[PDB]
RNA sequence: AUGAGGAUUACCCAUG
RNA sequence: AUGAGGAUUACCCAUG
RNA sequence: AUGAGGAUUACCCAU
């Protein structure tokens, strides 16, 4: 294959999408960036070792700038005010077969799907209740 | 409303879908189980706790199991080969409207879309190149 | 440009090609592996440094497993029953110029042609006589 | 039958063509070595010996010569300039059957083939990238 | 895309030129060297790094080699007179946008564009006068 | 000579230029500034000395202003996140003749041209990949 | 609070 | 983190 | 740094 390509990731329909490029390949380490200042960038890094003699272990990493009220191209202090955060890691025993890998995906998508308790409640600023 | 409600989370088209439902609260950590003997069962369990003064962080897990049966002392039981398993934490500021909360969840959902770099890789078992 | 890309590791016409792909690439070792279970994969790693002031050294590894499915108690998994290592050092004076190092490759390949000494060894569970 | 013989180590067409000759087989180790001044001459040694109870291994050397002429108080000799050092263990259980071996081949013939990252990398003065 | 593609580093208008072309990646340094031996090859190296919570820092550094024919005991061996290094470090606010670090390498352009004092001062051994 | 002249660090095609003027000479260590505040000026300095009995060093060092957002004028704080630092230390041998340096220039030329992998790198906040 | 730190996964480790 | 600090240049030195 | 030293193969071992 060649993974390693630019994809959309966030999706608006067509107009207002936010595409993110290979942008790093230091350690293995591969990272996507949106096209923006490295402070208002949308981030996507990702990497895969062999955690421990049973496990794989893939580890994600997104940063998702805060956009209302941002200034394009200024500079917004505290960083830690204008950044949310998401680290992924994922454990996948040496036996899961392609299939095994595919079901495993498959059920990140549905965790994330549009309408479901979780995604949902993070939208909203919110909890479980 | 209510957001604690079961969903689908294995798509198969709905043959053999993996919905997960409901099971627990206590602690403040919701849990969702899927229709099995709790040893078998697909395990989700989602937790929000306001971690710095200006930060509220979301863990949310999954297991993915493959289920089979041993037999142990001369007795078969239903029990699991061994699990996946992903652990997210996501760090949202305080000052994230719901419009910028809405922008995390497109950003996780682009993320791992069919096709993406990210999930094609995991499907494949193997890294970005 | 880049080396660090899927090759095919068995050629075995078109059919049972074992084909190995990029995984890891941390602290200066390159790793590839085949697809599936990483159990039953075929693995290849390689890396390059400094050893004297005079000598660059190259590691290259390769493991070629015997697969096969492992039953107890009653739980199948996927397993290599055995694995064949291949560990070779090689080492190349600085003053190596570009076709220097084009006749130790030929050298290499020539050692192990179809119908040489070593090669058909091998592959015959032999030795020299 | 004898497969100690006389084999093409570097492959020139038909012309520049290096070959190396049976030359001595004490203590289990095959040596060969290419015609004219031993101490201009490419040399390979083999030998296979049963490390463990399971594994059988085989060391393979090479050396390739940088012929130069050293002149030294007017007296000239044919000497090496410098060598280049190849150094393979391979390690093949006993219960490898004539057709694993075959493969363990295989795998060992497609690293080293032409265009392929390893053989590539190596052949310019390179590592991995 | 990728960047890491080779680039002449010194351009004699097509005759005499000295190409560069990628060559390691292990560790997050990204090398290119001339088409020579590792002896008395030109070297380019760069990397990045996010030194301070706000900065990132790209570290590049070139080697020119004044290359020559040196006898050592009695063998003719090549090999490097002397070397020229240029060590550069670039520190960038990460609020730096794209237009901002055009801006930057812009300047450096400029810098040593033919005629300008610096590159003239260098190019006659003097100083700035 | 005298090459301690005004010349153009940045050339935006005639309109838009930046040209930097000779404002300090200071202990041998010349200083061209933009016609800006002290805290928003383009500047460059240079200077060589013998560093070693061996070598000559030039250092040059450049200071880029972060513009996007900027305020003409006005007091604009942290200033870590308004400037980037350019620090170059070119060391050249003794023996090295004016033909050297100015293959020496060339080489630096040809690392910061256009198009080149380190300039567009760095005009896009990226590293290699 | 961090960790391309580990897990048997709501637990354990290291450093602010 | 600095250094018109040094190098044999992906290494070493001094001070925040 | 070598070991026709061992290997659960980027570990372990004498010199």
């Amino acid at each position: 294959a060649s993974n390693f390509t630019q994809f959309v990731l966030v999706d608006n329909g067509g107009t207002g999408d936010v595409t993110v490029a290979p942008s790093n390949f230091a350690n293995g380490v591969a990272e996507w960036i949106s096209s923006n200042s490295r402070s208002q960038a949308y981030k996507v890094t990702c990497s895969v070792r062999q955690s421990s003699a049973q496990n794989r272990k893939y580890t994600i990493k997104v940063e998702v700038p805060k956009v209302a009220t941002q200034t394009v191209g200024g500079v917004e202090l505290p960083v830690a005010a204008w950044r949310s955060y998401l680290s992924m890691e994922l454990t996948i025993p040496i036996f899961a077969t392609n299939s095994d890998c595919e079901l495993i995906v498959k059920a990140m998508q549905g965790l994330l799907k549009d309408g479901n308790p979780i995604p949902s409640a993070i939208a909203a600023n919110s909890g479980i209740y």
